[PDB]
C-alpha cells in the first residue's frame, strides 16, 4: 500500500518561470505531498532555486563571475529556501529536515550508507527530507552537477518506488514542440535508447532516468503546473512521460557507485574494453594502458577506452602506484612485482557499474 | 579600522542553561553583532544548538540511540536553527548565509581555499555567515567533533583578527572558583602549555589552533553585558589568549582542518627530529603504518606511546610506506620501482604537536 | 462582469470541527478567494474563530465563566486570527485590512455610512476586508450576536451581489436525513416563512439548532436587501467559485423580487434604543397595511431615547414586530401616548408631525 | 511589591523618526517590558503607528485626502502592527491581546466597566494588552483624538500605578527646545495649570493626558523612548524625564469613567452658575442654563460651557434636551408644572460631573 516517492522540483516550476520564487505554485505542490503524506506515503523533496532565491533576497546585486559568487548566493539562498519549505509544510502539520549533499558524501559505501540511514530515519519518523546540492561548501569536482542526477541518487538512497521530475513542460517530446507542430509527447519509454530514437534542457533528465531505471526505480517527467500531478503519478496514472524501470535491476549491493566521484582514471585496451562492455568481465591489469591521479585501493575510479570514452566506474583493488607497475602484466606476476597481492583483478565486475 | 571577528555560541549560551533555545538571549547577542556590522566590522557566527532545536521542534520524541537519530534531529534542527538566525538578523536589516561543513571540506588545499573564498565573498557583500558542522550528512570520521574547534578553523578560513568563544562561565580560572574559594580569573595567556592544559578542554585546543595561525582568541561569558563590543575594542572582558608572535606559515594553515587518512608510528629518534629540530620524516624511522591512503593525503604521526605528535602530507601511499618503512632513502627506488624523493613527509607540509 | 461576494466562515469551518484552527482548511479557501480576486471580483471575509483562536493560543486555560473571560480570549485570539489571514493571503500577494464592529457602529445613518465608505475604499484598492464582531470591547447590548447576522450587515455595507455562508454541513434539508432516507438538500428558497423555519427545526434532532436559526435570519435580512444568499458546506471542493458562477452548490435563498428601499437598509444594523408596546389595531396597521405608527395606539414606552434614534415596536404579547426611527423623544411619547394627532402641540408645547414612527423609517417583522 | 504600568509609544518612537517602523527600536522596548513582566509586574501597551504601518505595507500609495483613506490605511496597518507586537513579545514568551476602543466605549458606566473588566482579566492572566484607537471603524465624533489621551483612559481602565508617555525628546521643557537653546528641562510638575499649558502646540496632548491621569491618582511621565533603560527606571521611580505628580487626594473612582465619555450635546451656562460649578463645586440647576445644543436623552453625558465658549465641565444629564430647553431659566419647583414629569431639582448633579 504505502510507497516512497522522490519529487524533484526545478527552478522554473518553483518560480513559475520567473526570477522570484512563487509561493502559490509551491504551496499547491506541498498540498499534494501532504495529501499523500497523510495517506501513509513517504515523500522526499529535492529542491532547486537556492541560487535563484539568493539573488532575490539580496535584491539582485552585481557580483564577479566566479565560483565564489554562486556559492555566496547559495549560502544566502539555501537559508531562504529551507525557511520557505519548513513554513509551507507546517501549514499541513508536516515537519521537514535539511539534507545538503555532494558526491563526496557517496564516495565510500560507509558514507553512502550513513546518508541512507539518515534519510530513512527521517521518513521513518514522518519527516519530509528536503534535499539539495551543498552548493555553498563544495568544489566543482565533488559536486553532482545538477539536481536531476541528485534526485536519482536521492531515490536510490530513499529506496524510492517512483521518481518524479517536475518541469516546465509536459514531458519528453519527439521533436521540439515549440518549433515543430508535428512534435508529440512520448507516453512511455522502455529503456533510455528506446527514447533516443527521436528525442539541451532534457539531457540531465535522461541521465537521471537512466540511473534510476537501472536501479529499478520508475521515473516520470511531467509538468509541475499540471493539476493533481503528484497524486496521479503515485497511482500509476499516465501523466507525462513514464520511463519504465529495468525488469531485473542492477544489484543494490553496488548502486552506491552511481553517486561516487571518481578518484582517478585508468585507460584500457580494445580487448579489455570489449571484455567489460561485451561480457561484463572484470578488468585485468593486462589491458591497462595508463593510470592517472593518486588513489588508494578501495577508491572508485573511471575506466576510459583509448578514445577517451568513459566506459565504466568501479572500485580499484590496487593503489595508483601499484597499478602502473602491474599494468601490462599477467596476474601470476603481481606478487613478484609488488611484493603483495590482492587478487588477479584490478577492478572486479561485482564492484563495477558499466556504461 | 574594520576588523573580522568570529563569534562561537555554544548550546548553553543559546539555551541560557535551559533545554530549549532562548530567543531573548540570542536576540541580545544578534543586537550586539549588528552594532559592529553597522560600524563596518565583519561578523561571522559559529552556531551550535542544531540538535537541541531539533528535539524541541519534534516534541522530545523517543528515538533509538544511534547515529541516525542524532542526524535526523540535526536535519530538522538546523532548519529550525538557521531560520531563527535569519529572522533575528533581519530585524537589524542584516542577511545571513548558511555554510555547513566538516573536515572533509578541508582535506585538500583546493577544498579549503574554496570554502575560504566563499566565506570572504559573503563578508565582502556584508552578509553574516552562520557556520555549523554538517551534522545531518556526515560520518564520524570526517566530523570536526565540536564547534570550538570549528570556530578556530572558521577564523583561519575567514582571516579573523579575533575569535570569541562565548560560554556559560566567566572564563578560564586557575584551579576552580567553586572548589578553591579564591582561584582567580586568568586575564591573559601566552601560549597554551601542558601545565595550562592541566586545567574548556576543547576551548583550549581551539585557542591553541587560532593563536598559532596568529589570531587573538577570547573565552568569555555570553551573558556579560556588552561582551562582544568590548572584545572588539580590546577591552579586558574575560580570558585573552594572545596570538603567537610569529604565526604559522599561511602557506600551510589548511592542514589544521584536514582529517587524517591514516596513521604512522614513528621512532623515538624520529619523534625527536620532528619535534626538536623541525625535520622532515624519513622512512628510516617509521615503525608501522595504518589505513589505505594515497600520496597527497594528510596523515597522523604517533610516537611509540600512541600520542599524536604531528599531522602532515604523505609523499607516498600507504602500501609503499610499509615496504620502505625502516630503510634508507636510496633504497626506495630499488624497493618500489618508483620514487618521490627521500622524504616520507616534508616539514613544509607538516604541522607539529 | 465583476461582482462583490461576502464569504462567511464559521468556527467549525475554520477548525474543521476541532478545537484548533486548521490552516490547511483555511488556506484552501484563501486560494479560492485569491482566484476570484485575481479575476477582478471583490471579496469580503467575515471570520469567526477569535475566541477559539484564543483558547488554543493560551493553552486552554481555566477561567471563570464570565463575560470578561470570553473577551480576554477574544483579544488574544483576534490578534492571532488577523495574523493568520494576513499571512495566508500574502502567499497569493493579497493585502488584508481588519475591521471590528458592533451594532453601535450602525446606530446612525452617519456611522453606518462611515463603515460603508471604509469597506468600499478597501475594495477599491484591492484590499480584502476581514470583518469580525469586536468581542474584546463590547457589552452584550451593542453586539450583533452572531457573524451570520454580521455578514448580512457586511453584505449590505459592501453592496454585495451574493452572500455565502460556509458551514459544517451541506445546508438545510427537506427532512431529517436520519429519520428519512429520501431527505434531500433544499435547492431553492423563495422567501423565508414560518413553515420553512419549522422544516429547518424538525430537520435537526434534539434541542433544534439555534445555530442555523441565525443563518435563516441572516438570509432574510440579505434577501430583503436584494442580496442572494447561499448556505453551503465549506469543505465542498470549488464551492466559492461555483457560488460566484451561479452553480447550484447548496441552498440558494433568492433575493427579493423588489428589495427593501436602500434608503432605509441601515436600520437592519441599528440596536434599538428602547421599545414601544403597541395596540391590537396599531399592530394590524403596521404589519398588514404598512401604515405609520400613531401616538393613538402606543400603550407603553421603555427607556430614555431621543428623536432620530431607532427603537423597537413591541406588540401586546411581547413580540418585536418592527424597528424604526422615533420622531419624538421618549419622555414626549409618554405624554402623547393614547392621544390623537391634533393634541400633540397642546400636550408637549412643540410638535414634529402627526406620527410617532413613520413607515419610510421602519423595518417590519 | 508588584505594580501596573501603561507604556504609551507614539509614532515617532516606533519609527525612530522615520516613515518605516523600526523593529530594532521597538524590540528594545519590548525587552524592557518583558523584564518587568517576568519580575511580576503588569504591563499595558498603548501603540500608535497603525497608519504608518499601512502606508509602508501598501508601498506608499497615492490616496485622496479623505477620512476613508486614513481608515483603510488603519485597517491594513492595525493588522500589521499587532503581528509585530505579538511576534516581538513572543521572543520573550509573552502573549498579547488586541483591544480597539473609542469614546463610544466609555459613554456609559456599563460599557466602561466592561472595558475595565476585560483589561483587568487579561492582566490577571499575564497577558499584555496592546491598545489602540479603533481608527478603521469610527466617525470623528466618537474618537478620543490621539493616543496620549487614550493612554490616560487605559491607565484608568487598567487601574495603573504609573503612566509613561514615551516620546522623541527628554520631556517637557520650559519652552520649545527645537526653537530655543536657553530652555531647561522640567524635572517635576505638581498639578497642571493654565500657565503650564502655555509652556507646552503638540506637547499639548501630553499635558491633557497627564492632567486626566493625575486627577485619577496616576503618576504620569514624559520621557524619551531612545533613552536606555527608561522603562525600568520609571518603574523604580528614578528621575528620568518629567514627572507629573499624582493628585494628593484623587478624583472619586465612582466617577472616573466620565473622563472617557463623548459629549452627546452641550449646555451654555450662566456667569453665576459657572462660578457655582467651578468655585463652589455645586450641581447645575436649570435656573442657570442659557441655551442647549443637540438631541440627547437623560443619562447621557453632555458638555457645559461658560458664556465665552469654554468647556468648564462634563456631566450626566438628568433631563432630555427637548425638556432642558423648556425648563431653562426657570426655578426648580416649576419643573413638574411645565413638563408634566420630574427628575429632581437638578439638571446635572455634581456627583455625575467632572469639572474643568
Ligand atoms: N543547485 C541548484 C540546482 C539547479 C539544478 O540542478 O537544476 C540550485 O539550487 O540553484
Ligand atoms: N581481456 C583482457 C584484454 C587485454 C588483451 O586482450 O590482451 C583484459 O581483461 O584486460
Ligand atoms: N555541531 C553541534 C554543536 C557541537 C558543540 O556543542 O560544540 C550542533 O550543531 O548541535
Ligand atoms: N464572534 C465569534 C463568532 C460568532 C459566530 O460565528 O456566530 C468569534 O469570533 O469567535
Ligand atoms: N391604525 C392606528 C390604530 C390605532 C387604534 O386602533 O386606535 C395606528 O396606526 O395607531
Ligand atoms: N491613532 C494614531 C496615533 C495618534 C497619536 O499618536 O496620538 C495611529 O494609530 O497612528
Ligand atoms: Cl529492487
Ligand atoms: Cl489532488
Ligand atoms: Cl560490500
Ligand atoms: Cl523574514
Ligand atoms: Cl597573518
Ligand atoms: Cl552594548
Ligand atoms: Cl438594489
Ligand atoms: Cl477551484
Ligand atoms: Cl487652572
Ligand atoms: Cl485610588
Ligand atoms: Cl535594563
Ligand atoms: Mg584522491
Ligand atoms: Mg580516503
Ligand atoms: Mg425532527
Amino acid at each position: 500500500d504505502s510507497q516512497t516517492l522522490v519529487v524533484k522540483l526545478g527552478t522554473s516550476v518553483l518560480t513559475g518561470g520567473s526570477r522570484r520564487l512563487n509561493r502559490a505554485h509551491i504551496v499547491e505542490l506541498v498540498r499534494q505531498c501532504a495529501q499523500l503524506h497523510a495517506a501513509g506515503h513517504r515523500i522526499v523533496i529535492v529542491t532547486s532555486g537556492a541560487i535563484a532565491a539568493g539573488r532575490e533576497h539580496l535584491g539582485y546585486p552585481e557580483l564577479p563571475a566566479t565560483i565564489a559568487s554562486k556559492q555566496l548566493l547559495a549560502a544566502v539562498g539555501q537559508s531562504r529556501l529551507i525557511q520557505l519549505w519548513e513554513q509551507l509544510f507546517s501549514i499541513y502539520g508536516i515537519h521537514v529536515g535539511q539534507m545538503l549533499l555532494t558526491r563526496a558524501d557517496m564516495e565510500d559505501r560507509e558514507r553512502f550508507l550513513n546518508a541512507r540511514d539518515t534519510l530513512r530515519a527521517l521518513l521513518d519518523n514522518n519527516v519530509v527530507p528536503v534535499i539539495n546540492e551543498n552548493d555553498a561548501v563544495a568544489t566543482a569536482e565533488i559536486k553532482v552537477g545538477d539536481n536531476d542526477n541528485l534526485s536519482a541518487l536521492a531515490a536510490i538512497l530513499a529506496g524510492a518506488d517512483k521518481l518524479l521530475l517536475l518541469t516546465d513542460q509536459k514531458g519528453l517530446y519527439t521533436a521540439d514542440p515549440r518549433s515543430n507542430p508535428q512534435a508529440e509527447l512520448i507516453k512511455d519509454v522502455y529503456g533510455i535508447d528506446d527514447a533516443l530514437r527521436a528525442i539541451g534542457g532534457m539531457s540531465t533528465k535522461l541521465q537521471a532516468a537512466d540511473v534510476a531505471c537501472r536501479a529499478g526505480i520508475d521515473t516520470i517527467i511531467a509538468a509541475g503546473s499540471k493539476p493533481g500531478v503528484i497524486g496521479d503519478v503515485m497511482e500509476g496514472i499516465s501523466v507525462g512521460t513514464l520511463f519504465h524501470a529495468q525488469a531485473t535491476p542492477l544489484e543494490n549491493r553496488k548502486r552506491w557507485i552511481f553517486g561516487a566521484p571518481p578518484a582517478g582514471e585508468i585507460t584500457v585496451d580494445e580487448g579489455a574494453t570489449a571484455a567489460i562492455l561485451e561480457r561484463g568481465s572484470s578488468l585485468l591489469p593486462k589491458g591497462i594502458k595508463s593510470v592517472t591521479g593518486n588513489f588508494s585501493r578501495g577508491e572508485v575510479i573511471r575506466i576510459c577506452n583509448l578514445e577517451g570514452r568513459d566506459i565504466a566506474h568501479g572500485v580499484s583493488r590496487y593503489n595508483s602506484d601499484a597499478l602502473r607497475r602491474i599494468a601490462g602484466h599477467h596476474s601470476q606476476e603481481i606478487d613478484a612485482i609488488l611484493g603483495y597481492e590482492y587478487g588477479p583483478v584490478a577492478v572486479h565486475r561485482d564492484d563495477m557499474i558499466t556504461r
